[PDB]
């Protein structure tokens, strides 16, 4: 009865989880394609040890697009303190054994999608890891996601090995099919280039005609991305992407508590100033609003599921 | 349909209630919560919880799910800490925190795997199991007792204070058949029965009352019994009114079945119908078992036979 408008979304962790959240409700196909290029934490742990792709952006992801039962979805994030197993997220433990049985972290997911109700088409990056690599301003090379922003230096560029890497055949239909494409939100370093890095997939989004919009960050990252305006941002897109990968920036132009700056300011992240001049000579449009709320800093799913549609 | 109510611990347990619920009865399984060894015992150890491995078998044999959902389940990871551990364990395990309450955390996995009957834990708590020897010596802890290389002379729980679920009194008072077994006589059908409560509620009991027995001894455990002396122990722990009739495997066993178990010193339960009369109770003997190279209750007869 109703035409749903087909939406991509490119992201990692929390930034895409709360977003969806929302953009579910909206009358939309989702695709969601999620990093896997992580290396931390009980992800990373599953990873290494078991030899598949690091599943915990993945299981926020598919917890966000859920309709189950509040005591399933806080079993899906139960987190063990006790035991080896210490750590460990039982859903990442639960995509790892439906990986292990179907030998297709791609066909686990979707079995997974299947169990939790999820409403949208859940896809990793890759079937395989990434390993996510950074090349800084002396030229020397850290590699591991988790690793880069400990490095104390400034980044010049990302790039992913397996060079080989591929993305998956579904992926790049959703892209073609696509309507809107969404990019972000999430790190510029460690989630959205690594999601658009992925061979094909900037040549996919370059060839499609849909809206593409990039949600830019709200506060900056130690080590990633120290002192970077809106347009750093997307100048850092472009540099690894080329043209015809964002249309329009969208943007929280408007001020923060104080209280919350304060807050961000002691893990050395501070606002991203929106320099609307730099951006307009880049090209793009701009949507600008209040776009945040304080929940930590995060996205308004509603306004912005709103914006990225009208 | 009539109410039936099922006291074992692992594979027994399981492997019958495969069968007894495509037969028209509810079903209520009470399950072992005494076991230490393997993932179930590590988790128990490490995060204070029942030992949910048992229970967990219960829960697929009685499940209607799809294949991948079953295999998902009974996953056991190979590498990793994570190393040995059954993800089903891991799953009870999680959902026992966030209620705390292991009865409560079984109840809502049973309705996440459409099973069909009543799943409950011998207790709500860590039941320890201890071996008396026949030099008096204890041994403790169900995976220990059997390595002791010693004759058991009586087992018993501990904590003193142990209590049974509710529910599981409420189900044995209405049971129309009570079904001991199958399983290990001391290390899964003992430590059930055991539990404070069970033994007056069973005794109370007008239901049909019928013990399983098992069809191969096990070493440590139960060398050399016959038929009559499994009953025995569990008239000599339990009292009267405990059993009404002892179902038998009185046909004989493939040679080859009986070579394998002979490797682990394990050998047929000679089935001594005199000594057996003389205790009081019925017998019901047949050809009661199925060969893998492995040796199963075939649930089909066995359900049959104690609905007649
Ligand atoms: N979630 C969103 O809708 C949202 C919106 C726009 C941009 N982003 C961007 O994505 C990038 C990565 O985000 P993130 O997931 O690391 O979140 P974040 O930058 O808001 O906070 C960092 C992460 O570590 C913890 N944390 C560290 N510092 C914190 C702080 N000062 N206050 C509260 N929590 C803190 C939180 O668990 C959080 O997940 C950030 O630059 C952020 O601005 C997120
Ligand atoms: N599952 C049933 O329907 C059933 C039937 C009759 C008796 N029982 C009794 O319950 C008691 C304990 O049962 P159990 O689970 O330890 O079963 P078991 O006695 O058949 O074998 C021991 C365990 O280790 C394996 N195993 C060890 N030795 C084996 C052998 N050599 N050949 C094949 N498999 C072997 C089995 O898979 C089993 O899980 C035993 O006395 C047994 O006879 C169970």
């Amino acid at each position: 009865g109703m035409k749903k408008k087909n939406v991509i979304v490119f992201g990692g962790g929390t930034g895409l989880s709360v977003l969806l959240r929302g953009l579910k409700t909206f009358p939309v196909s989702i695709t969601a394609i999620v990093t896997v290029a992580d290396d931390g934490g009980s992800s990373g742990r599953l990873r290494k040890e078991l030899d598949i792709p690091p599943p915990g952006d993945v299981r926020n992801v598919l917890v966000a697009l859920s309709e189950v039962e509040p005591l399933l979805e806080q079993l899906f994030q139960h987190r063990f303190e006790n035991g080896g197993l210490s750590g460990h997220s039982l859903g990442n433990l639960l995509l790892a054994g439906m990986t292990s049985i179907t030998g297709d972290f791609a066909r686990g997911i979707s079995e997974m999608s299947k169990v939790l109700n999820v409403r949208g088409k859940v896809l990793p990056a890759s079937n395989r890891s990434i390993i996510l690599h950074g090349e800084m301003e002396d030229g020397t090379i850290v590699t591991g996601e988790s690793s880069i922003p400990k490095a104390g230096k400034k980044i010049k560029r990302v790039f992913l090995t397996p060079k080989d890497t591929k993305p998956l055949r579904e992926g790049l239909e959703a892209i073609r099919k696509a309507d809107v494409i969404v990019i972000g939100p999430g790190s510029l370093y460690t989630s959205v280039l690594p999601n658009l890095l992925v061979p094909g997939i900037c040549e996919a989004i370059k060839q499609s005609t849909a809206r593409k919009v990039y949600i830019c960050n709200v506060m900056t990252q130690n080590g990633e991305t120290d002192g970077y305006t809106a347009s750093d941002h997307l100048q850092a897109i472009m540099d690894h992407c080329g043209v015809g990968i964002v249309d329009d920036i969208l943007v929280h132009g408007e001020p923060i508590s104080d209280t919350v700056k304060a807050k961000y300011a002691k893990e050395k992240a501070e606002p991203v100033i929106v320099d609307e001049h730099k951006l307009k000579a880049l090209g793009v449009g701009t949507i600008s609003d209040y776009f945040v709320l304080e929940q930590v800093l995060r996205h308004n799913a509603s306004k912005v599921s709103e914006a990225i549609l009208e």
